[PDB]
């Protein structure tokens, strides 16, 4: 365990809201916004509108023309924005030498499931319509957005859309039931009831085992190669271990990497965490690997 994770872990526990205090949604929304890291200042950005949602193209130096990432941000389907995620996506754009399409898809509870999925399938459609070739495309996302990547892949496939060259779920939430062992097993280690309220807000009485809400229950047959990142010290470890096994079973090329000592979407702490940067370099490597194949 490197010094930085030890310290980041301390700071997160020190800063945390006490266990079982219920923080209103607009208060989690404002705080996620206020604490967001600024994107590096060589990240360029262009505001676009895509399938009715605000988005930004997010281009680091060195982007190959014609390549793109549909990027789906985390936040439990209730919170998160282009702004909360510009930083880490800018760095994923740097690593993969591809510009990122950063979608501001519809959030619950104002827009429950399957709104988010519709926004992603439609953003991907939009990309193909602009003339990106599926083989020049990748879809990445974190937390809820990592589940969404998978939900978008399944929905797009069922709608006859072509699969992209690759997909990279980071710390995917792929199971709205939240019943996995790791919720108990990895509980102390994870510095990071609150997740249940999110599922409840997103689903709005939908079946929690609906394939497009909970892709760990979907038929993944025909999805492109997967890089799954997850941290050993997270409550969502199991979502990723089961995703990998479902993918493998379903004939999908999956590579799961459990990084030891790491927390939920530790990529996002790349400014002070060497593994955050390292895990991002590796997402860009795997994207680039898959585009060369």
């Amino acid at each position: 365990a490197g010094p930085e994770i030890v310290k980041l872990k301390k700071i997160l526990r020190e800063k945390a809201v006490p266990p079982g205090t219920e923080v209103p949604l607009d208060v989690m929304r404002k705080g996620m916004e206020k604490v967001a890291f600024k994107a590096a200042d060589d990240i360029q950005v262009e505001q676009v509108t895509v399938a009715g949602c605000a988005a930004e193209w997010v281009r680091a130096p060195g982007c190959q023309a014609g390549k793109a990432i549909l990027y789906l941000h985390g936040g439990g389907y209730v919170m998160g924005s282009i702004n909360t995620h510009r930083s880490m996506v800018g760095e994923i754009s740097r690593a993969s030498q591809a510009a990122a399409l950063l979608l501001d898809y519809r959030l619950a509870p104002e827009h429950p499931f399957p709104a988010a999925v519709e926004d992603g399938v439609a953003a991907y459609r939009w990309l193909l319509d602009q003339g990106f070739k599926p083989q020049h495309l990748s879809i990445s996302g974190d937390s809820a957005g990592g589940g969404l990547v998978l939900a978008v892949l399944v929905s797009a496939r069922d709608q006859g859309l072509p699969m992209p060259a690759s997909a990279i779920p980071i710390s995917p939430w792929a199971d709205m039931t939240c019943t996995n062992d790791s919720f108990k097993t990895r509980a102390e280690a994870d510095p990071m009831g609150g997740i249940n309220k999110m599922a409840a807000r997103y689903l709005n009485g939908a079946d929690a085992k609906h394939p497009y809400a909970s892709p760990n229950f979907a038929n993944l047959k025909g999805l492109p190669p997967l890089l799954i990142h997850v941290g050993r010290d997270e409550v969502l470890l199991d979502d990723s271990i089961k995703l990998d096994a479902k993918a493998k079973a379903d004939g999908v090329k999956s590579t799961l990497e459990i990084w030891d000592d790491m927390i939920h979407v530790w990529h996002a702490f790349h400014p002070m965490l060497p593994e955050g940067k390292q895990a991002i370099v590796r997402v860009g490597e795997f994207m680039r690997e898959q585009w060369a194949a």
